[PDB]
């Protein structure tokens, strides 16, 4: 990205798919957009995906959320 590594943000529509990563999320909020799943080690990983109700965002690049993969390889620096 333009200044680096970069943070998805995307925030999801009503009944848009999402995943985490049991093995990598600090939490089980944290999750990731499909682009960003698909496009990261997550997606070799045991993922959970659940349907947004709307709302809440991607944690794609939060540097505090991941124990592994932080950075899908588009938002990588
Ligand atoms: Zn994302
Ligand atoms: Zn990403
Ligand atoms: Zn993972």
């Amino acid at each position: 990205g333009p200044l680096g590594s970069q943070l998805c943000g995307r925030v999801f529509k009503s009944g848009e798919t999402t995943y985490s990563c049991r093995d990598c999320a600090i939490d089980p909020t944290c999750v990731l957009c499909m682009d960003c799943f698909q496009d990261s080690v997550h997606k070799n990983h045991r993922y959970k995906m659940h349907t947004s109700t709307g709302g809440g965002f991607c944690d794609c690049g939060d540097t505090e959320a991941w124990k592994t993969g932080p950075f899908c390889v588009n938002h990588e620096p």
